[PDB]
């Protein structure tokens, strides 16, 4: 597992975006062999999207043969609502890069047969073979996407009933109105994430410090889902300074020395 | 992993038996595609067998195309001894349901070539492909079947030398005579159990409280074998009230809310 | 996992060497079906090599159809330097047994294309299929070979920059001159080791006591790489008395009783 | 140490108020031998004051010969500001009972010589001899009054610079304006509290659950000041249901059985 | 704190008895300056009493000016019942040594005013000044005498309601009849014990292993009362081999080396 | 407890020396009311002595009415040996300041009656009343002076048999000859240290990191003697950067903010 200890969110997004760019450029994707990218939404990846767009505009990367899969979507919310994850993803990324519509995959929160929607999503991933790089964030309690603590590490794409803490912490978008916040969401599973070739988790804010600690220094346990990334063949935590509060000083010093050459320029 | 927090043993058996019934009825087994059920013996599954029998008699389930594999058997004990696991299983379950003899698999504790017996058992499981649901209990120290603490998670069906604590705690059946209790037993391995599609562990009694804690809140470690079910794709702990003594109040409250809809009726 | 608690290094080497011999003799290797043995260097396996040689000379084992893979080699050191791992392995083992040159595999620390060298090594292992028994030691911090703490459990053969603690602790061979000690080494990966059928770790000295504890009593975590052997299908720790300092008395007593029959004669 | 596990805040205040009443009535205070009561402010003791007033009005207790000492006061806030602790204490308690002004002791946050004020307060306590019962609450991080984590257990009455978390969590009274909230406060010390004959801590809300756990099940350590009450000769924790979230089920069950006879009626 | 690691109960009693003898002989007690000895009952001190008697008979010690205080007594049991603690103490010790009746102090479980009895006992100890050496055992959960877990460290002599586990584990004397076992007992308090000049705890049996661990390696906490002996000026644990099961090997090795000179002869 | 987190040893000595100076100047010592200072030897306080001397020479402090007590001395070493603690203390401090011989107290390692020497030392401290400030260091295992782990917190001045690790780590002064290093030493006790009014521990080097952690973040336990300073009324840890390796980042950040105003200038 790699830990990239940075100072600010802007540095974290530049690092993550540069990592994505370097994986895409080394892979050399084509129409028949696309690079498959898993993506999250929310405030945490914002500086990464901003930096990815920048690099695209600077001519350093093309998304023409990049296929994407998003982690989740609200159930029963119209796709064109500005707070849908569809809307977030276009406004913050797809509106500014050269990816074709047929390459973009998002869960249909309005599908008539929800279990069918979830089944097809998993099938579509398998039609390409695998996600090469899945970027995500982590909950304060170590959970992933809308999966709950003690989720099966093999769980799959499925509908979830959001937690009060989550409606609550999202009611702001439903202009600060915790009654309109959709009750349910579609989310990829933990197994869906773990099947990716590489997993890169963005960790921002002292509210994630216990999760960072559970991921990096704690032992493997299903109650802190993020800890099971220790068993993943290729996992990376990219973090800012406030998120490191619960780590030991020597842990932070170890990774700061091991990755020093890699965190220049960004 | 699911935790089903119930109050009494009778509720635990009804829940477990209803789960088994629902898996069988959704699977729709046939002569050429049987439902494969792994089973334990002892006091812990008694209320489950009693409830399964009841449901069978009420016409809610048929075992005509259900194939079963038991976890273990005493070595050198005549099969018709009333304390053999063969005898337990017929008296508490098979005597009352419609399963055919050819569908019942039990280890032959009287086989002339013990290693061969153990090899054939594993081969028979593989001939059907997989166990769809393996029901078991857990030792006070978290062990499974007759496997010992720090058993390999890939261990397989094999002969074991029973522990004093086990002969001791079983001498009662050998009418309370710890000298007749067979010295050895045949048992499936931890790998045998983990290869099942779903694992459901019955947890009864405050003597199992540390094991329950190690399974649900502790981290993964081979000394408490039950903790490695955290890594299993589909594991369920079904427990009574006294078994919950070592859990945190919030852990019990979390699962009691998450599974509330599912523990009605039983 | 097995723990073989012995008293002295000489007993540990006899036990390990007898284990190796028994695996080879039960396997019955041939020209077209060799026994594949993974091997380490350093002070820790010395009494094992001495005992293996002895058994060979006593006519108890032949290495004619044994293929070996060593864990590592210094980069840029001439192979005939007496402190190369090539030189160690010939002087302590291959010079005294009947293994053919074509059966010996060592990393070429002088290869012109290092990444290519590392790729070919993994390919050669796969050409035979698998390592049947990989013998190794463990770092004071639980690491394996030249892999670092928090290495991926799927990492593979690759070049590493040695740690000061390692150059320091090896400068003695570069006649106690920490300036000549090569800066880099080639090492198999953790995945390389875990892919072996059986892993046997030699544990000598109270400086390994925390690692032994993390391997046997602690939980699974990537910071102590050796702890992930708890998840390996067939792992054995062979240890001397001073290495047991951080274990609980009952843990040492448990394994001392479970393996009693097996540690006679040696 | 006693733990009184109750369900609601109203029950906690009735229990605490009944305890206070029973200590006062058994002591039989007089003009020359007053009962000395230490008191806190804030939302936590509100139901206790409400119940104390009730009991007073029902003729069950008199405060005529009760002397009180409050834990703290804001520095530079006019005493008649409605949010001063003076104002809180009169409005919620002294306005409704028969205690004489000369018996009421509060820190003068407007004293010209602050260190002198703090010295005199300690001297006044010692002039009576000792506090017989000190009632308080506990911070989310286990701290007491305005003392900080890792305060000396012998610290004494003194001025403190409030924490952002505290100004923040109190800005609501300074009509939700975190700029007017006084920067400093006077507070009794941890030694001041520990010198009382009996200490009764009110614990309300799941935000206090980690503190409750540190007080009752954790070990003694100065970072969670409340844990050092384990060393106090006569300490009582009175808590509501949500505060018990981090305790083990058996801990809550133990105290619920030990104190059962004592939590009836309230 | 000293830990005296011995092998058998007989060695523990000889060591403890020799310690007692050496304290008495160095103190040189007289009519007006007696040696004050606190004593327990039960199976744990039996080999100590047997060895003390032996030493007395060998002329190595006199109890003529030794005053004793016992830890506890059953309430409502006639003193001459053979299972009273009075009866135990005479039959196992006082019947065989030269101590005068006026020097023997035992709680009167038949006193008409129980609280008065308990008050007088504490007063009698204080009339002599202090207990020079208090010998005791420890409960499986670390408790002392009949004090419960989380007892105040300043608690005093008082009546207690016995626990089921205790009636249960003592019903054997009430010829194995858990209905006659007195419901209540008088016991010295934890403060009573801690006020002694030196405290020597006898630890026998693997059932005490967790308590031994909490006393010696764990941190100070009131839930394991025995752990607070770490704060006592002069505490000694005398233990047999099975009691050491939960200690680390290096802990046992440390004390075995530090006390080596002192455990010869016994 | 205060933690003063500094970067280098030179800053630690300046801080400590300034603290000492400020305590002395605020106390205003006289012939009949001296300031009593407890002192250690070794490499750890060297920069403090150097800075104290400097301040003395700058006219900021006088030792005319300062009385000192040193922690320890070698047994049987001639006082004028350059490696005696007498010799260390004169060469590094007393040779450069204005303290009178009658004010200097050091243990006489050559006393004819060792127990008498140790008794008189304690008596001399009590003749002045108390040590106002005791400065010391801490062992890698948290021990104090020559006291061992699990020493009584009330232990007193006494002779000790040095540990191999200590002779070993000091043989360098006995020009790197571990055979001349005295076998025994006189040392103040833990009680002697804890009786001081204020205790200031100098913590230098990553080898002290576990001890620092046990002092500041761990719980109270006698195996890490330094942890019991959490119970001391007025304790200060002054540390350099490498010593902070085992602390959590937030712990170091907390104290760095709380003491910021106090670590300027030095």
């Amino acid at each position: 597992m790699r830990l990239i200890p940075l100072t600010t969110a802007e540095q974290v997004g530049k690092w993550a975006a540069r990592h994505i760019v370097n994986r895409i450029n080394a892979f050399k994707p084509t129409a028949d062999r696309p690079f498959v990218l898993g993506l999250p939404t929310g405030g945490t990846p914002m500086t990464t999207y901003k930096a990815l767009v920048e690099m695209h505009k600077a001519g350093q990367v093309s998304f023409k043969h990049v296929v994407t899969f998003n982690m989740d979507e609200y159930v029963g919310l119209p796709k064109e609502h500005p707070e849908s994850y569809y809307s977030f993803m276009h406004r913050n990324f797809f509106d500014h890069v050269d990816i074709p519509a047929e390459n973009i995959n998002l869960l249909n929160g309005n599908a008539p047969d929800i279990d069918a929607e979830c089944r097809q999503y998993e099938e579509k991933i398998r039609s390409y073979g695998k996600i090469h790089l899945f970027m995500g964030g982590v909950g304060n309690d170590g959970h992933i996407a809308f999966n709950e603590p003690a989720s099966s590490l093999a769980s799959r794409t499925r509908i979830k009933t959001l937690t009060h803490d989550t409606r609550v912490a999202n009611s702001r978008f439903f202009d600060n109105d915790v009654n309109q916040v959709p009750k349910y969401a579609l989310t990829v599973g933990v197994g869906t994430l773990l099947d990716a070739e590489e997993v890169m988790i963005l960790v921002l804010g002292s509210q994630k410090a216990l999760a960072l600690q559970a991921a990096v220094e704690g032992c493997v346990n299903h109650m802190w889902t993020i800890s099971c990334l220790q068993l993943h063949p290729k996992a990376i935590m990219v973090c800012d300074e406030p998120s490191t509060m619960e780590l030991k000083v020597k842990t932070l010093r170890y990774f700061n020395e091991l990755e020093a050459e890699n965190i220049k320029g960004l």
